[PDB]
C-alpha cells in the first residue's frame, strides 16, 4: 500500500529533505465563538482525519518518494487557555511552537489539528500541517469541513481524492515539456544578476484592499513592489499559482499549488501610473503561465545552466510575493538562530505576504537590507483614487 508521489510533492521534497522539518509546516486556524461543544467538536475533527486518507500520510524515501497511509491517525490535541489573561494571543504562540517542533515525516502524523478553547465562547480550531501534504487553500478546506461535520453538514463525496491527481502533470506529454524546457533554457542565462531577516507590517483596511484586488489580488502587488524597488531593465519576481482554479482540477484537498517566476519589463518608465506597471506586470506573469514549467524544475534547469548554486536558488528571482460565528483567527500573525547551524536560505531578499485581521489586510514583509511599506500605502491610495494618474515621483 505505497502509492507514488506527485510531481509537487518530489519537488518540495529535494530542498525540504535537508532543510530543519519546521520549514515544512504551515499554522492556520479558525475562530469559533458561541455555545459550542468541546467533545462534539472533537469527534467532528476525528471524522475528517478519518475521511481523508492524506491527512493520514507519512513519506518513505526509499527507492524515490512514496506515500503510506497511516492507520491511527493521533493527530487531535486539545488545550484550554482560560488561564491566561490573554488567550488569544497565547492560542497563537501555541500553534507556533507546534509548528516549530521537529516532525519526523516518516513517522508522525504530519497533520495536526488543535482544539484550543480560550473562554466560555471562544474556541479555536487550528491545523499545523506539513505543506507537501496541504497547500495554502487546503488548510481552510481542511478545518471547515470539521465546522461541516460539527453541523452534520459534511459530506466527503462533496470532495475530491488527491488520489485521482496524485499522477497528474501539467506536462504529461512530451512534446510539451520539451517545449517548455526549451523556453526556459533560453532565457534563464539572460536573467539580470542581482542583513538578518527584519518584519514590518501594514495594516489596510479591508475596503482598501477590495477595491485594488477587485477588477490577480497580489498581482496588485508584484506590480507595487516592483514599482517601488524601482524607484527605490527588468525585475525578476516570484508568486504561487493554485492548479484548481488555472487547470480546474476539482476541489481536491492536497499540494496544487506551485511557484512561478516572471520578469516585469520597467525599461522605458517614465512618471508611471498603476495601469502602467499592471500592464507590465501582467504581461510578464501571464507569459511565465503560457509557457508553465514546475518551479523545482526550473530551479534544476538554472542550476545546470549555471545560472545559480545551491542553495541560493532564488538568487535571480529574489523578491517574493505571496497568495455560531466563525472568522478567520490572527492569519496576519500566522503567516511567517544556532552555532554552525546549515544555511538552507534560497537568496530571497524581499518577502512579502498578506493576511486577514479583523475587516481589515495586514501586508507583511520580510527584508534583507519600512521605508518599502510607506510607499506601497501611499501607492495603493493613488492607485484606487486614480490608476490613470502618475504615482509618487
Amino acid at each position: 500500500g505505497l502509492r507514488r508521489a506527485s510531481f509537487l510533492q518530489r519537488g518540495a521534497w529535494r530542498w525540504l529533505r535537508e532543510a530543519p522539518p519546521a520549514a515544512a509546516f504551515a499554522a492556520r486556524g479558525l475562530l469559533g465563538s458561541g455555545r459550542i461543544d468541546d467533545d462534539r467538536l472533537a469527534a467532528a475533527a476525528d471524522e475528517v482525519l478519518d475521511a481523508f486518507p492524506l491527512l493520514r500520510v507519512n513519506f518513505v524515501d526509499d527507492d524515490g518518494l512514496w506515500m503510506r497511509t497511516r492507520e491511527n491517525a493521533d493527530a487531535l490535541v486539545r488545550s484550554d487557555l482560560r488561564g491566561h489573561p490573554d488567550p488569544q494571543a497565547r492560542c497563537v504562540e501555541l500553534l507556533r511552537a507546534d509548528r516549530d517542533r521537529p516532525t519526523d515525516p516518516e513517522r508522525d502524523p504530519l497533520v495536526r489539528l488543535h482544539l484550543v478553547r480560550l473562554s466560555e465562547t471562544d474556541v479555536v480550531l487550528g491545523v499545523v500541517a506539513h505543506q507537501m501534504l496541504l497547500d495554502a487553500r487546503s488548510r481552510y478546506m481542511v478545518l471547515g469541513a470539521v465546522w461541516q461535520a460539527y453541523y452534520g453538514r459534511f459530506r466527503p463525496a462533496q470532495y475530491r481524492d488527491f488520489a485521482e491527481v496524485a499522477d497528474f502533470h501539467p506536462l504529461d506529454r512530451e512534446t510539451v515539456r520539451v517545449a517548455r524546457h526549451r523556453w526556459w533554457s533560453r532565457r534563464l542565462p539572460a536573467l539580470p544578476v542581482r542583513g538578518p531577516p527584519e518584519t514590518s507590517r501594514l495594516r489596510v483596511p479591508g475596503s482598501r484592499w477590495q477595491a485594488l484586488t477587485e477588477p490577480n489580488g497580489s498581482l496588485a502587488m508584484a506590480a507595487l513592489t516592483a514599482w517601488w524597488l524601482w524607484t527605490q531593465d527588468s525585475l525578476y519576481l516570484s508568486t504561487e499559482v493554485d492548479l484548481r482554479d488555472h487547470l480546474q482540477l476539482g476541489s481536491v484537498v492536497g499540494p496544487l499549488t506551485d511557484r512561478v517566476v516572471f520578469g516585469v519589463d520597467l525599461t522605458g518608465l517614465r512618471e508611471p501610473s498603476f495601469r502602467d506597471l499592471m500592464s507590465r506586470t501582467q504581461a510578464g506573469f501571464l507569459d511565465a503561465v503560457v509557457h508553465y514549467l514546475p518551479y523545482h524544475d526550473v530551479v534544476d534547469l538554472a542550476v545546470d545552466l549555471g545560472v545559480v548554486t545551491p542553495p541560493r536558488v532564488a538568487a535571480r528571482w529574489d523578491v517574493a510575493v505571496h497568495l455560531v460565528s466563525i472568522e478567520l483567527f490572527r492569519e496576519a500573525d500566522l503567516i511567517g538562530d544556532t552555532w554552525d547551524g546549515t544555511d538552507t536560505w534560497d537568496g530571497t531578499t524581499t518577502d512579502l505576504s498578506v493576511g486577514e485581521l479583523g475587516e481589515d489586510m495586514v501586508i507583511v514583509l520580510d527584508q534583507r537590507r519600512s521605508a518599502l511599506l510607506d510607499g506601497l500605502d501611499a501607492a495603493m491610495a493613488q492607485a484606487v483614487a486614480d490608476p490613470s494618474a502618475p504615482l509618487p515621483h
